[PDB]
C-alpha cells in the first residue's frame, strides 16, 4: 500500500554526468560513450544570447576550447558537432559506466525522472511530467543547464530532456536528447511565454484509480457519461479533452478495479463540480496530474 | 525557481543492494563491507530459529553473483550475514538514528533490484507514509552528508492503515512496533510544525506571500494553537534552526507563525502554496536550504 510520487533510481544516469565549461559558461553534460551531450548555448556570451548564429559561433571555437570534467579528470575533446540545439563534444575516452540507453523523445502528459546537477554534481533527483503547453515545473537554479530527465524501464535509461532555460513564469522548457526542444521555444533571451497550462486529465483519472486500489472510494458516484459530455465539462475546467486512446490506455486499470473509464469520468465530473469538501484523495487536498496510467500500475503491482 | 519533493541520488545505495533469501523468504539486504543488514523476519523466538540456521541456509544474490554466506548474527531486529567478498561499491557510510520530523530518501527494492526512489520523513508516530508492495523489505531510507551515505531506515513491515514500519540499521524499530503479525496500530499523528515552517520559507524564496500578514506571536501562544490543530510543539530550537531562511526573506519565525496560526484557522480560500491547497510537512529547514542554494554530492 501506498501512493508516492517516485522518480526513478538515478545510479546509472550519475555515472554519465560531467561538468562542461566554455570560455565563462559552466554547465552540466551527459557523458554516454566517447560523447559528451550539453546545451549548444554553452558556446554563448553576454551579447550573444538575444540573437546567436550557433553555426557562427561554433566554427570560431577549437576543440581545446571546451573542457569537459569527469570528476576529477579532465577529458579531452577531440571533435565538436551540433545537433539542433545539444552540441555533442567528442572526447577521448568512453565512458566505463555508460549504462544500457535510448534517446526517446516524449509527449506531454508522459512522466520521467529529473538528476538535477550543478557543475557536473549531481544534487537532487525527483519525479516531473511534460507539461501540456510542453513546459515542466521543475526545481532549478542557475547552473542546472545540461540536467537529464529520463525513464529507467527495465535495465535501459531512455533519455527524454535536457534542461535548457527558466521561462518568466518560473516552468523550465528543454529539449529531447536529439536538440529538439519541446514546444514552441527557441534557446535565445527573447520574450518567450508559457502558452495557458492545462491538467493531463489521463493521468488525474490514473491518479483516481490508484486511489481506488489504495482503498479511496469516497469520490465514486452512480453516475456514467459520454466522452463528448465528459470533454464539454473538463474543458470548463481547462483539462486535457481526454481521447479514445486515453479511454483504451486507462482499461486495464478500470477491469482491476471494476469501475468503467466513463464511471470513472463520472467522478471527476463531480469532484470538479463539488471540489473535495475537506476530503484528500491519495493524502492529497489537490487533483494529482503527473501519474501517468503506466506509473499507476508499474506501483501498484510491480 | 521550482520547489519539488526531492530525494538524493540513489547511486552510493543502489550498489549496496542485494537479494537475501532463506527457505521461502525473499527480501533485500545491505551489501556494506563484508556484511549484508537485512530484517531478521526473513528467518517468533528469532534466537530459537537463527540457531536452527546454517550459513547455507540464506542465499545472497548481488545481481547475478551468488555471494556465500560465511557468518550470521542478530542485533535486535537485523540479521547480519558475514559474506566471503567485501562490497567493492561500498561508499563512505554512518549508521544513524533519526528523530521524527527528519526526512530521508528511500530506495525501494523488490528481489534485490532498486525500482524506485522517493523522499519521505519520520512521522511524529515513528511510522513513514511509504510506499511499498511485498518484497520490499530490507529498502533502505538514507540522507547523503557530502560524499557520506548515513543509513537510518530499514523497512519491516506495513501497518493495517497502510503505513510503515522500521528500524535504524542498527536493528531498533522507530517506535512501538515489534517485527511480528499482531495487532499493532500507528498512533495518532501530528504536523511537524518546524518543516510546515521550512516549506512556507521555501514559498517565500519562489515568490508566495499571499499568507504574510503584519502580525507576530508569542512562542507559547502560537503552542496553545499549534496544540489546538495537532501540530507538534515548536520548541526554541526549530525557532534557531529557522534563523538563516529568517534571515534571507526578512521574515521573523514568530512572524511566520502568525500565519501559519491564521492558515490553520482560516484556511487556504481556494490558494494554494508551492502547488498544494494542504500545508506541507516533509521538508525539513535543511532541505529548503540546500534545494533554494544548490548542494551537490
Ligand atoms: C542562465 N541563462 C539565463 C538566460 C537564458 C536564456 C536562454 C537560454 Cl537557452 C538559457 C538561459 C539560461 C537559463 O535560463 N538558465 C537557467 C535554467 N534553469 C533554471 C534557472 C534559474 C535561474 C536562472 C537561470 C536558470
Ligand atoms: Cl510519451
Amino acid at each position: 500500500s501506498g501512493f508516492r510520487k517516485m522518480a526513478f533510481p538515478s545510479g546509472k544516469v550519475e555515472g554519465c554526468m560531467v561538468q562542461v565549461t566554455c570560455g565563462t559558461t559552466t554547465l552540466n553534460g551527459l557523458w554516454l560513450d566517447d560523447v559528451v551531450y550539453c546545451p549548444r548555448h554553452v558556446i554563448c556570451t553576454s551579447e550573444d544570447m538575444l540573437n546567436p548564429n550557433y553555426e557562427d559561433l561554433l566554427i570560431r571555437k577549437s576543440n581545446h576550447n571546451f573542457l569537459v570534467q569527469a570528476g576529477n579528470v579532465q577529458l579531452r575533446v577531440i571533435g565538436h558537432s551540433m545537433q539542433n540545439c545539444v552540441l555533442k563534444l567528442k572526447v577521448d575516452t568512453a565512458n566505463p559506466k555508460t549504462p544500457k540507453y535510448k534517446f526517446v523523445r516524449i509527449q506531454p502528459g508522459q512522466t520521467f525522472s529529473v538528476l538535477a546537477c550543478y557543475n557536473g554534481s549531481p544534487s537532487g533527483v525527483y519525479q516531473c511530467a511534460m507539461r501540456p503547453n510542453f513546459t515542466i515545473k521543475g526545481s532549478f537554479l542557475n547552473g542546472s543547464c545540461g540536467s537529464v530527465g529520463f525513464n529507467i524501464d527495465y535495465d535501459c535509461v531512455s533519455f527524454c530532456y535536457m534542461h535548457h532555460m527558466e521561462l518568466p513564469t518560473g516552468v523550465h522548457a528543454g529539449t529531447d536528447l536529439e536538440g529538439n526542444f519541446y514546444g514552441p521555444f527557441v534557446d535565445r533571451q527573447t520574450a518567450q511565454a508559457a502558452g495557458t497550462d492545462t491538467t493531463i486529465t489521463v493521468n488525474v483519472l490514473a491518479w483516481l484509480y490508484a486511489a481506488v486500489i489504495n482503498g479511496d472510494r469516497w469520490f465514486l458516484n452512480r453516475f456514467t457519461t459520454t466522452l463528448n459530455d465528459f470533454n464539454l465539462v473538463a474543458m470548463k475546467y481547462n483539462y486535457e479533452p481526454l481521447t479514445q486512446d486515453h479511454v483504451d490506455i486507462l482499461g486495464p486499470l478500470s477491469a482491476q478495479t471494476g469501475i468503467a473509464v466513463l464511471d470513472m469520468c463520472a467522478s471527476l465530473k463531480e469532484l470538479l463540480q463539488n471540489g473535495m469538501n475537506g476530503r484528500t484523495i491519495l493524502g492529497s487536498a489537490l487533483l494529482e496530474d503527473e501519474f501517468t496510467p503506466f506509473d499507476v500500475v508499474r506501483q501498484c503491482s510491480g
